[PDB]
Formats: structure tokens, C-alpha cells, sequence
DNA sequence: CCGAATTCG
């Protein structure tokens, strides 16, 4: 990362499945594998459990780390040193969460910008639709209440069906979803299937784009790609998470 | 963490 590319910032955003105890040293490896190969400033994760903490300490220890929570499962956002700089740290809760989701914030600097950085695992299932939506709107209201001099990027397992976004509200005037931003490009539309991915044994194929990106931006922010991750196989045969990860780049301009 | 079917409280 040099002066020509200073004016970007790359992520990935991953669900990495720590609640699947199965292979998980060689899956959180295989995670880490790729964070090497892209060197992504920033990387927002969720179901992280205790023990995955240890593996990215060791196996990605360039990032900083911080967590929704001590115990259970939680999400995370992952700093890489020398990069970003870490100036807070915010929790606000989801009251009527069933599953111990929340909403993860991170205030940066980065390449000469100010960044709030945001994550949340939205309540899962279709069951859950309702309060996943007023998680949504939780997240949403988050977004434009932070300072109009600060950049805000939310990138998370939103768990969302397309009929749940129009339920909401629509994404508000200001608020871009970067798939959509890019031209609804057909090779990263799902990040959830189970005909490509066979994680959880599921014996049917279904599809579905749970895992999104959300900016706030006029002309400031401009995405420049979108591409899937995690799609190769590990030794033992199986996917580093049911999910496939997102990386991103954007543009930050003047 | 799908969704149809089933069973539990
Ligand atoms: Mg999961």
C-alpha cells in the first residue's frame, strides 16, 4: 500500500461460522490465509467466539482487534496496525434480541478521513423478521446520526430479504448499498448458498444475499469494487464459513 | 442457518 493507493480504503466482511466447533482451527487459518493475500485496512467479522481471538492473535496479528462482547458469540473489527488509527469504541444495544446481537461501532482515522466503522449480526431466520427489521432501523438511524465531516461505512450479516428493506422504510435518501451502487453485479449477488457451499449439509439449494454493504455519503465516496472471498475448499474439505466473505475498495474523494 | 413438516407448551 503505497502513495497511489492512499486514497482508498479495502475491507472484507465475513460471518466466519465460530459457532461450527468442527475444523474450526483450519477454517479461522483459511480466513486468515486470505486476509494475507489482500491486506485489507479494515475487517468487520461476525459469530467470532473466544477461542477464534486466540487464532486471529496469532495468525493475523497485524490487526488490532475489537469485540461486541466477552462471551458467547459476537462480532468483531479488525485494525491494521500502522494503518488505522483507533480513537473509540461504541456498543448500543438491541434490546429484544433473542441471540445476544448488537451493533458494533469503531471511530478511525484512516489515509487523512475520519471513519465511524459499523457491524451487527441482524436477528437470523425468517421467523425473526420483525425484530430484524427494527434492528435495521436501529442501524439505519446510527448511520445518519453520526457527524456530517465523518465518513460511515456499516458492512455486516444483515440477514436481509429484499421485501424486508422495502418493509423498513427503503434505504433513507442518503444511504447507499454498495452492490447496488456498483451495478447489481451478478458474480457477488449471494454471499449465502448451498448449492456452492456445503458447510451445513443443507440437501436443497437456496440462495440468498445476507451479507451487505451501507455508506453514507455527496460524490465523497465512491465504491470501486466488490468480489466474493472464502470460495476455495480447505484440506479437509470443507469452506472456511457457510458464508462467503466480501471485499470491497472505495474511493474517498474531494 | 433454507423451508416444509412436525411436535411442544
Ligand atoms: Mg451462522
Amino acid at each position: 500500500n503505497g502513495l497511489e493507493d492512499s486514497s482508498t480504503i479495502s475491507f472484507i466482511t465475513w460471518n466466519i461460522d465460530g459457532l461450527d466447533g468442527c475444523n474450526l482451527p483450519e477454517r479461522a487459518r483459511g480466513v486468515c490465509s486470505c486476509l494475507a493475500l489482500y491486506s485489507p485496512d479494515v475487517v468487520f467479522l461476525q459469530e467470532v467466539i473466544p477461542p477464534y481471538c486466540a487464532y486471529l492473535k496469532k495468525r493475523a496479528a497485524s490487526y488490532t482487534i475489537i469485540t461486541g462482547n466477552e462471551e458467547g458469540y459476537f462480532t468483531a473489527i479488525l485494525l491494521k496496525k500502522g494503518r488505522v488509527k483507533f480513537k473509540s469504541q461504541e456498543i448500543i444495544p438491541f434490546p429484544n434480541t433473542k441471540m445476544m446481537r448488537n451493533l458494533l461501532c469503531v471511530n478511525v482515522s484512516l489515509g487523512g478521513n475520519e471513519f465511524c466503522l459499523m457491524t451487527s449480526h441482524l436477528e437470523s431466520t425468517r421467523e425473526h423478521s420483525a425484530e430484524r427489521i427494527r434492528q435495521l432501523k436501529t442501524v439505519l438511524g446510527k448511520m445518519q446520526e453520526a457527524p456530517d465531516s465523518t465518513t460511515v461505512i456499516f458492512a455486516g450479516d444483515t440477514n436481509l430479504r429484499d421485501q424486508e428493506v422495502i418493509k423498513c422504510g427503503g434505504l433513507p435518501d442518503n444511504v447507499f448499498d454498495a452492490w447496488e451502487f456498483l451495478g447489481k453485479p451478478k458474480h457477488c449477488q449471494y454471499t449465502w448458498d448451498t448449492k456452492a457451499n456445503n458447510n451445513l449439509r443443507i440437501p436443497a439449494a437456496y440462495k440468498h444475499r445476507f451479507d451487505r454493504i451501507f455508506f453514507r455519503a455527496e460524490g465523497h465516496l465512491i465504491p470501486q469494487s466488490l468480489d466474493l472471498v472464502g470460495l476455495e475448499k480447505l484440506d479437509c474439505g470443507r469452506f472456511p464459513s457457510d458464508h462467503w466473505g466480501l471485499l470491497c475498495t472505495l474511493n474517498v474523494v474531494l
